[PDB]
DNA sequence: GGGGGAAGGATTCA
DNA sequence: CATGAATCCTTCCCCC
């Protein structure tokens, strides 16, 4: 099987460059302003110029400014980025029928049939990069390998603006020398649970009793790592199905007061409903981010679709359940809709 | 013993 | 300082 993975580089910041080309070469930082206080919030995405100095996604906006006070800071414009992304995906579509849109900036292409040899895939890659650079002025990195996981690792190794191929021989070297933490799906949490089992490389996963690895990180994650280490991972390329829609908003200040929280919750519902379009959910979940960044939620599934009126009423009940069962104050509040008809 | 929702939570990552 | 949604896991429940 030959999988070609496309990862748009520093996507949000790059789109801002395309929309304002005079930004090229300057450090650009796209942020999410929380409005709690001047520059309160986090970095969503930073381009290479800012990233090389430590300004990256996740750090506080105030922190970024101490490092690069002269960088260009812009508010995140998600729907603009989504529309540019949609145009890019439809373009990749013309190279494959078999396409898995993993996120706003990532897509896997099963080009097992339209090519053969890693020479022909590579060529299809350089071609794809040119097509996108030309039609949208967006540079992307391409990863090529025998399965989705290594195609992604390939991209991770080659970014930014690159193209890398991981043949069957380096897969085998990587299976022994690649830090397991760099394996897709292994975050800091899992990486630490693995470290305590001796596991630092994929190969190490085969020296452990399965039921032990399973007890430590779960059956699905255990089977996943094992199949990769055995050079047997082979999941098909398929775009997952949109299962839920919702929004969560950060309040100007933490609260525990119903009337103070409501306005934020209702705003979340309105935006959620606008995004659902013609979709009708049978389930609703009110989600709250506590003062200690802990996530709590209460939901309900109905035997029918949920009207906005029912959503407003049910959401208030769910929130009350939350405040009544948790003592912690609330920092962010929102809702999620699922089980579409 | 176990099929099969439903609910609440744990992780991942741009 | 702290900013959408899929997968997966655990517990719980109804009941054959
Ligand atoms: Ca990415
Ligand atoms: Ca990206
Ligand atoms: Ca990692």
């Amino acid at each position: 099987m030959i999988v070609l993975f496309v990862d748009f580089d520093y996507f949000y910041a790059q789109v801002e460059e395309v929309l304002n080309p005079s930004l090229k070469g300057k450090p650009v930082v796209v942020c999410v302003f929380s409005g709690r206080f001047e520059d309160s919030g986090a970095v969503a995405t930073a381009n290479y110029e800012a990233r090389k100095f430590g300004v990256k996604a996740g750090i506080p906006i105030v922190e970024a400014k101490k490092i690069l006070p002269n960088a260009v800071y812009l508010p995140m414009r998600k729907e603009v980025y989504q529309q540019v992304s949609s145009r890019i995906m439809n373009l990749l579509r013309e190279y494959s029928e078999k396409i898995e849109i993993a996120s706003i900036d990532e897509a896997y292409l099963d080009i097992s049939d339209k090519v053969r040899d890693y020479r022909e895939a590579y060529n299809l890659g350089l071609e794809i990069k040119n097509k996108i650079l030309e039609k949208e002025k967006i540079t992307v990195t391409v990863g090529i390998s025998k399965n989705k996981v290594f195609a992604k690792i390939a991209a991770d190794m080659a970014k930014p603006n690159g193209i890398k191929v991981i043949d069957d021989e380096e897969v085998k070297r990587l299976i022994r020398e690649l830090d397991i933490a760099d394996v897709p799906g292994i975050g800091n949490i899992t990486a630490e649970k693995l470290k305590k089992l001796g596991i630092n490389k994929l190969v190490d996963t085969l020296s452990i009793e399965f039921d032990k690895l399973k007890g430590m990180i779960g059956e699905a994650k255990a089977k996943y790592l094992i199949s990769l280490a055995r050079d047997e991972y082979n999941e098909p390329i398929r775009t997952r199905v949109r299962k839920s829609i919702g929004r969560i908003v950060t309040m100007k200040r933490n609260s525990r007061n119903l009337e103070e929280i409501k306005p934020y919750l209702f705003r979340a519902i309105e935006e959620s409903y606008y995004k659902l379009d013609k979709r009708i959910p049978k389930a609703i979940h009110v989600v709250a981010v506590t003062e200690d960044l802990d996530i709590v939620s209460r939901g309900r599934t109905f035997p029918h679709g949920i009207s906005k009126e029912t959503a407003y009423s049910e959401s208030v009940k769910l929130l009350q359940k939350i405040l009544e069962e948790d003592e912690r104050k609330i920092r962010r509040i929102g809702v999620r809709f699922s089980k579409f008809i």
